[PDB]
């Protein structure tokens, strides 16, 4: 709150812009002499004599400059004078430079030296250069110069393998190192907020012709540099700035502006450094006289040209493309007439080069007229090849007199000897007037006088008007001061910075102005900028003036609603109009106009008028002279121009229409105006489109999008779409149009019929081709009801057309529009990008759409091309048969009970777990307390995450221990992480203090059964408890449990939810058989339908407590921030600053958790938060302890970056970190030492920590399998929001959710409101049905139908039938659908040979079904095994086969991982045949080969390898079973060897010594071979700790002896049973489990005793066991005849290599 004054900006602004002079006088050098010709005044400024070298100045040969930089300098012997003074500064220092030189001084090679300096850092090994490690930006003021420089730098840097490209005219430019472009282009790019995607890699910025600061375009430069500098401060990344300027006053302020050290990087060269000394002639015209003004100019021109009439070149600059033809024509038109003036400057009156200029005449246009006589023309466009030919022919210095336009001076380098500029008057469309030419143009033009290698002295002449034009004299003689035009453009600039989020308020804006050139200029010339010496003395830093300017601009932006700004706080709030305004580069008055006139019902007439009213056009007016032509155009343009007579408005309208109709024009001012309106047209219309699209106005969205496309394609909607193909003849198309036939119908005609219909058969084939090149999409929909208000839509987009790289490029963009029945409203919309490589792949787009209870017949889904005209597909979505679900019952009302005390629990040993922490239970806990603690009946508690639902389950547990001391309780959590957290908490709370037994179920079965036996409290995930309790008939400990607790039961609606549902239903089923109730306690998030889950689990209406999300003990303040960006990387980057703003606004001093999509995003967001904080001049602001205190803990960290961020008070959490590291970060965060932690989404279940503020960065994650982004499960988000809960510390929790705009409303709905859930079990049926058939719970079809009655599914099917695709809620429909389900499931199971179906009723388990059910493996997996396995299968084939298991289907493919898997593919022993690298099976294969080969990989691949190796064993054992069941010897035992070598990480053929720890590839050389051989270990390297590991290895590794007998050798014979008895004994007590350090989940040894014939390759008998101490093994098999043959007895492990044994017998 500081005093603010409203300024009048029009008072402070410089009106003349570039034409403005701070100059009082102008001092003329040496000979000033004036010659008065009475028709004009002539002022001569002579050339400066060439300066002799100074004492230290010398030329610097290319050999002297650095080795790596010599390339690109071929063609240049040594450096230029200027460049020689600059070479050390450019190449050998990183200092910011400002180079002031005469125009044409060759400042270019200096910039190239700066570039080469940047390149020199990247030298690398023998990679030659690093293309992707850096980017360089070259900003040039003119487009022509941009292309010239792209060419030059391209040629010069070609040897370094570097791409130079032009950005000004859409992504893909990401592959380009040097981006050349205009200030406004780069400003537009860096405004986007995803700017960082471009600028993160930028190490260098070169501002060319920076004196443009004085020009009206200058503020753009100021904004650019300000933005970049603040970015140097904010990112801490150093970015070098090189300014290049003409020699003019104030340049030192430019150096300051650019952060240049005046004693280091500032270089100024006066006019004596001009490469060709210039004799200057300044002509000016006395009076305004009529039309003889022009004849005066031409008379001047003639007299001054003729002084050169032998070898000399003259270049004349004129202001119109017509004036080129008129002036070159005019001297030949004038002159000659008098004694053939200057005739034959064609050298020899014969044919020297005359034959060459007369031979090129066979060119076109007016070129042919002037060319035989040394003459030519250069003007803007309309020539082609001819412009080039004028250039090359003028270049060999034959064309003598060349008349041109400034575009030549800017576009290509061809200096002449003499340069004449005519009149200095140019038409300005934006001013709508005729004004005096821009300073930059004059400089670059006159800069062409004299030829560097061909001229000792140059000459130039500037003809102009007399008055107040001493200005030019000021300009060329280095006296014209550079000022700041910033005051003019201040509101649009300020708005841009507000939209980027760089200024959040007035103070930030003042500080922002501090970086502007305006600031310095105001400081050093205060009177000029309208500041009193008094004001300046009292306020040297100009706080008052900056604050006042900011105040005025803010009021302007606030008026037009680009920004909400309150004068009290001074804070800025971005609006959408401002956001679009900054993005689409529109002035604030125009956005306000649009805001006024835009409405859904706006007609097209009205639209064109609104476009005409854009303030970009405010100075355009209708001249008398153009009226007639306008009239003609209006008669020819299609859209009615409403009641506007010839106003500026109507003129603009018709000019745009005329541009679309491609009508040719004559009037030149009119042509200029049209170009001006059409350049802006696309942007303005795209802006309008964005406005109405995001307001959801369907008609106007349609109109506006079409208008964008029409301006782009220069055609009306009415015409034929084929026009959009540019290589097609236009009269063919007009013939097609003349036929009043639909374009669509052309799809169904063969090319014969095509050529036939058009009576032009010759084109018939080609047309056909293009017809099928036209983008076309097929649309398929799948509709699932969610709530009465909400529907789920799966939209399948199928491309139908041929892709062409020429036509479609790399991609094609579409808008998915979901509109209501009237097509007046867009209910949902999103951007869909079809990539070329991924075309022909099917695209599944999922979203939700709102509906309203008086349901319409249908909605409409239109997919419309973003570019192509008349490209669309519309699909009706029919509601006729739609059955909305039942509305949700009210939540259980939360009563305010007295906050029941801990003493209400009556036990002391119980109360001691609580009283220390809290005096009382919360309202939810007290309300449910009586029910849960006192009764035994089943109970459901719904409540938001963080309501403390946990200790209700704990009430129940305490009661179970109260009733029976030996009682057994099983607790299930969907997530393993949660399971371990609960395990820690309750191990302390029960096993330690209350001294009960607390166990945690693991992967392995046997040890788990044991844990089930001893445990009082048993913690498990659904899968473990599933593979356990499947055998429940046979396992008593499963049958008897007093208490069953399920937490987060709403996860039944998520992935893996079917298993939760199955085990819960099985527990209910079990409960009814023993008529001893198994109590069931279910905890959940607020459910829209509690009632269904309650009926399912046996909860009474009173024992069911389901609470609304607003009763959450810590009240939630939820804020949802939409971002409209369709490209995720860009969105994240645009989210970076809003995150920091969220921290500092909502939780400045209190803890903050920030969830981000991926591992890498954790580090990046942490670093952004860090550096931004520090750039607020507040560092450690997030560190609430002293750095000194942290050092002792941080000494234990391996990770460097984690140390640095923790040191700044910000930690982060991802899976790559060690448990120690994670625990460290969590402990520090909980303690309050660090205020901020940034965790990946995968850890949201695995974090025990809480915050005051939770920020969710984006909502989506990348799926590499489908090549698309997918939404966070609503469950993960619920969890994340729950992590901001702090009942003790905070009076409120706070959450800020950041997301793509299309998702925004979704989170406003299902966060605030309770969550509807459904059962996906019906798609998971097969494994469970197979399982229950094996255990004989299901013996027939009726048993399956009955089994289904225990599921949540059964309940939901009548509540939301259409979700499960039931067409009715009648009991008939239910029975029918269920029967259909069991029939299909059982059928699929029979076809897979898992089960056998008998008598159409009964079912029985088969072998494969038993195998799958036993090892807990998907049935398709073992089916696949049975199909792909044969007698000749070996190890490699086995790996390929096991890699294809369905268990590995969910192995993730991450972003940009295809390259890494491609690299891994060549590094592995078994090359894979035609692999797809987004295929998870290919990945698991490669990773298996990697694990075997001891390849260490990236962290991600390592975690993946872990998840694979997890399920590897059961898969392999399944292969063993299957192989033996088919009677194959060789493939078996190979499977076993594979099990071994998977456990111990070794290959087929390999050292057995590789199993011992602390062995490398170097050691084996001296080992020349068995753990059995281990005479002094002194053979090689030993450490006593390493000695401990090896000695520990050998006392475990099996030492086993085996006896065998064929019982009664002789009494067995012909046909009868044979029993081979084997006896196993080991000479050591087994200690510890298997040790396989490289195996993630340590397994226990098991052994196969196999009997088989090695000749016929038959496995006659097999058995698997665990040894214990010693073991008896009975192998029984049937005998062949003539009883005596040769057999083999194998003894194999699943773990170790080398323990394998063979015994031959008979
Ligand atoms: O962002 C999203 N994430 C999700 C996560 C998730 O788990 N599910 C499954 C699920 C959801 C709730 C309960 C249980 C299971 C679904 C989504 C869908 N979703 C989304 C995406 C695009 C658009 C959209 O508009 C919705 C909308 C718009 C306007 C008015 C009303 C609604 C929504």
């Amino acid at each position: 709150l500081a005093p603010r004054q409203v300024l009048d900006l029009e008072d402070l602004v410089f009106t003349q812009g570039s034409h403005f002079m701070a100059n009082k006088r102008c001092q003329l050098p040496d000979g000033s002499f004036r010659r008065q010709r009475k028709g004009y005044e002539e002022v001569h400024v002579p050339a400066l004599k060439p300066k002799p070298f100074g004492s230290e100045e010398q030329l610097l040969p290319v050999e002297k400059l650095p080795k790596y930089a010599q390339a690109g300098f071929e063609g240049f012997k040594t450096l230029n004078r200027i460049q020689s003074k600059l070479y050390r500064a450019a190449l050998e220092t990183d200092e910011n430079l400002l180079l002031c030189a005469p125009t044409g001084a060759g400042k270019t090679n200096v910039a190239l030296m700066c570039m080469l300096r940047e390149i020199g850092k990247h030298i690398n090994m023998d990679g030659t250069i690093n293309v992707d490690d850096f980017k360089i930006i070259y900003i040039a003021p003119m487009r022509s110069l941009v292309q010239e420089m792209v060419g030059s730098f391209g040629k010069r840097l070609a040897t370094y393998g570097i791409t130079v490209a032009e950005l000004t005219g859409k992504e893909e430019i990401s592959a380009t190192q040097i981006i050349v472009c205009t200030p406004e282009k780069w400003d537009i790019i860096t405004r986007k907020g995803g700017e960082r995607t471009y600028t993160q890699l930028v190490r260098l910025i070169i501002l060319d012709e920076i004196h443009l600061l004085h020009d009206d375009r200058g503020p753009v430069l100021e904004a650019l540099v300000a933005r970049a500098i603040r970015n140097i401060e904010m990112t801490q990344e150093d970015v070098r700035l090189i300014g290049l300027s003409a020699t003019l006053p104030n340049y030192e302020d430019v150096a300051t502006f650019l952060r240049v050290d005046p004693a280091k990087g500032l270089f100024y060269f006066d006019n004596s450094f001009r490469p060709v000394p210039l004799e200057q002639t300044y002509v000016g015209i006395t009076e305004k006289k009529a039309i003889k003004r022009f004849q005066i100019m031409n008379e001047i021109v003639y007299e001054k040209i003729m002084e050169h009439a032998g070898k000399n070149q003259v270049l004349v600059f004129v202001h119109s493309r017509k004036e080129t033809g008129k002036t070159a024509r005019a001297i030949r038109d004038m002159c000659l007439e008098k004694d053939t003036l200057g005739l034959f400057l064609r050298e020899g009156s014969a044919s020297t080069e005359v034959l060459r200029t007369e031979a090129e005449q066979c060119k076109n246009l007016e070129l042919k007229d002037l060319l035989p006589y040394g003459f030519a023309i250069h003007h803007a466009g309309m020539t082609r090849v001819d412009r080039t030919l004028v250039e090359d022919l003028f270049a060999d210095k034959h064309i003598q007199v060349l008349v041109s336009t400034a575009t030549l001076a800017w576009g290509v380098n061809l200096p002449a000897h003499t340069v004449i500029i005519k009149g200095t008057q140019v038409y300005s469309p934006e001013k709508g007037r005729w004004t005096e030419l821009g300073a930059l143009d004059i400089l670059q033009m006159l800069g062409r006088a004299g030829r560097p290698q061909y001229d000792t002295k140059g000459e130039g002449i500037l003809i102009t008007s007399h008055g107040e034009l001493q200005y030019y004299l000021s300009l060329l003689n280095q006296q014209l001061p550079i000022e700041s035009q910033m005051v003019s453009k201040l509101p649009d600039m300020l708005n841009a910075e507000i939209v980027l989020g760089n200024v959040q308020n007035a103070k930030d804006a003042v500080n922002w102005l501090g970086y502007a050139y305006l600031y310095i200029r105001m400081l050093r010339s205060p009177t000029l900028y309208g500041i009193s010496h008094d004001d300046l003395k009292g306020d040297p830093l100009l706080d008052q003036r900056r604050l006042d300017l900011v105040h005025t601009a803010a009021l302007m932006l606030d008026k037009n609603n680009l920004v909400k700004y309150d004068k009290k706080t001074g804070n800025f709030q971005v609006t959408e109009l401002g956001r679009i305004a900054s993005h689409y580069y529109i002035t604030n008055d125009t956005v306000q106009t649009y805001n006024q006139l835009l409405k859904p019902t706006l007609s097209e007439i009205e639209l064109f008028r609104v476009f005409s009213l854009s303030s970009e056009f405010k100075n355009i007016t209708v001249r008398e002279e153009e009226k007639l032509e306008l009239q003609k155009l209006l008669e020819r343009v299609p859209i009615p121009v409403k009641e506007s007579i010839e106003e500026p408005s109507a003129k603009i309208n018709v000019l745009l229409q005329a541009f679309i109709s491609q009508l040719k024009l004559e009037g030149f001012a009119l042509m200029a105006d049209m170009v001006y309106v059409t350049q802006s047209a696309g942007r303005l219309m795209r802006a309008i489109f964005e406005i109405v699209l995001n307001r959801g106005w369907a008609q106007l969205t349609d109109k506006t999008l079409n208008l964008c496309k029409m301006i782009d394609k220069r055609m009306w909607q009415s015409m034929c779409p084929l026009r959009q193909f540019r290589k097609l003849p236009e009269e063919v198309v007009k013939k097609i149009e003349k036929k009043n036939f639909p374009f669509e119908r052309l799809y169904d005609l063969n090319h014969n019929e095509i050529g036939e219909l058009i009576r032009m058969p010759k084109m018939g084939k080609t047309i056909h081709k293009y017809v099928h090149l036209f983008p076309k999409l097929e649309l398929s929909v799948h509709l699932q009801p969610i709530t009465r208000s909400t529907l789920k839509v799966e939209l399948t987009i199928t491309p139908d057309f041929q892709w062409d790289e020429k036509v479609h490029g790399s991609s094609e963009a579409f808008w998915i529009l979901v509109e209501d029945v009237d097509s007046e409203v867009i209910l949902h919309h999103e951007y869909f990008l079809l990539k070329a490589k991924y075309a022909q792949d099917e695209h599944l787009i999922t979203f939700f759409v709102p509906v309203f209870e008086p349901l319409p017949p249908q909605y409409f889904i239109r997919v419309v091309s973003d570019r192509w005209l008349s490209c669309e597909t519309q699909l009706p979505v029919s509601f006729r048969h739609l059955i909305l679900p039942e509305k949700y019952p009210p939540p259980t009302e939360l009563l305010d009970l007295q906050p029941l005390p801990v003493s209400a629990l009556r036990n002391s040993a119980f109360e001691s777990l609580y009283q220390d922490k809290f005096p009382f239970f919360n309202p939810i806990q007290t309300q449910v307390f009586n029910t849960v603690y006192n009764s035994d009946d089943n109970v459901f508690v719904g409540a938001p995450t963080g309501s403390g639902k946990t200790i209700c389950a704990e009430f129940a547990i305490l009661r179970m221990l109260l009733q029976s001391s030996e009682g057994r309780c099983v607790y299930i959590t969907p997530m393993e992480a949660l399971a371990e957290q609960v395990y820690m908490d309750w191990y302390e709370k029960f096993q330690d203090r209350l001294n009960k037994k607390v166990v945690l179920l693991t992967g392995e079965t046997s040890t788990d059964l044991k844990l089930l036996g001893k445990g009082n409290i048993i913690i498990s995930t659904p899968e473990k408890w599933d593979i356990l309790s499947r055998r429940w008939k046979q396992r008593k400990n499963v049958q008897n449990i007093n208490l069953f607790v399920v937490d987060e039961v709403h996860l039944i609606g998520g992935e893996n939810g079917p298993v939760l549902e199955v085990i819960c239903s099985r527990m209910r089923y079990i409960s009814s058989q023993i008529e001893r109730p198994i109590r069931i306690v279910a905890l959940s998030s607020s459910l829209s339908n509690a009632k269904d889950v309650a009926h399912w689990l046996g909860c009474s209406a009173t024992s069911t407590f389901n609470f609304h999300p607003n009763v959450r003990p810590v009240p939630l303040e939820l804020h949802i921030q939409g971002f409209n960006i369709s490209h995720t990387q860009t969105r994240l980057l645009s989210m970076a600053k809003p995150v920091y703003h969220a921290i500092t606004k909502h939780s400045p001093k209190k803890p903050v958790i920030v969830f981000v999509p991926s591992r890498k995003q954790t580090r990046l967001t942490a670093i952004d938060i860090l550096t931004t904080c520090a750039a607020d001049i507040q560092r450690q602001r997030f560190l609430h302890c002293t750095e000194k205190d942290l050092i002792p803990y941080l000494e234990k960290l391996s990770d460097s970056t984690l140390k640095e961020t923790l040191l700044n008070g910000v930690g982060y959490l991802h899976e790559g970190l060690s448990p120690m590291e994670r625990r460290l970060v969590e402990q520090l965060f909980s303690s309050g030492a660090i205020q901020v932690v940034v965790a990946s989404r995968s850890l949201c279940w695995g974090m025990n920590v809480a915050a005051h503020l939770v920020i969710i960065m984006d909502t989506q994650y990348y799926n590499g399998k489908i090549h698309a982004y997918v939404d966070y499960p609503i469950y993960d988000v619920l969890q994340m929001v729950g992590h901001a809960n702090r009942p003790l510390q905070d009076d409120e929790g706070r959450c800020v959710i950041m997301c793509q705009g299309s998702k925004k409303d979704f989170f406003k709905k299902f966060l605030y409101e309770p969550l509807p859930v459904e059962s996906h079990l019906d798609h998971c049926m097969h494994d469970h049905f197979n399982a229950e058939i094996v255990t004989k719970t299901i013996e027939n079809k009726q048993d399956a139908v009955d089994y289904l009655t225990w599921t949540f599914l059964y309940r939901r099917m009548t509540q939301n039938p259409n979700y499960y695709n039931l067409q009715g809620i009648s009991h008939r429909h239910l029975s029918d659908h269920l029967s259909e389900l069991v029939e299909q499931t059982l059928s699929d199971l029979e076809q897979s040979k898992c089960i056998s179906i008998e008598d159409e009723m009964d079912v029985a388990p088969l072998n494969l079904g038993m195998i799958a059910a036993y090892y807990y493996i998907n049935y398709t997996t073992i089916e696949l095994f049975s199909m792909s396995l044969n007698a000749k299968t070996k190890v490699r084939g086995l790996i390929e086969i096991i890699s294809n298991a369905a268990e590995y289907e969910n192995i993730p493919i991450r972003h940009h991982e295809d390259n890494l898997l491609r690299q891994l593919a060549q590094k592995v022993p078994h090359k894979l045949n035609n692999p797809k690298f987004n295929d998870p099976h290919v990945k698991t294969n490669l990773l298996l080969q990697a694990h075997l080969s001891r390849m260490q990989l990236s962290a991600e691949l390592q975690s993946d390898t872990e998840e694979i190796l997890s399920k590897a064993i059961r898969l392999i054992q399944a292969c063993v079973d299957v192989l033996s069941s088919n009677g194959w010897l060789s493939p078996a035992l190979a499977a076993m060897e594979l099990a071994q070598m998977v456990t111990q990480a070794m290959w087929s053929k390999d050292s057995y010594l590789k199993q011992l720890p602390h062995f490398t590839s170097e050691h084996i050389k001296r080992c020349t071979e068995s753990v059995f051989d281990i005479e002094r270990n002194a053979l090689l390297q030993l450490t006593d700790s390493q000695i401990a590991d090896v000695a520990r290895f050998c006392n475990r590794y099996p030492n086993i002896e085996l006896s065998y007998e064929v019982v009664d050798k002789d009494s067995i014979r012909s046909g009868g049973p044979v029993v081979v008895l084997v006896q196993l004994e080991r000479e050591e007590e087994v200690t510890g489990p298997v040790i396989a350090p490289l195996f993630p989940q340590k397994r226990e040894e098991g052994w196969w005793v196999v009997i088989g014939d090695a000749k016929s390759n038959s496995l006659i008998s097999i058995k698997r066991l665990t040894l214990q101490q010693k073991a008896k093994v009975k192998l029984d098999f049937v005998a062949p005849a003539t009883g005596a043959h040769n057999y083999t007895l194998y003894f194999m492990s699943d773990a170790y290599m080398g323990c394998d044994q063979e015994y031959k017998f008979s």
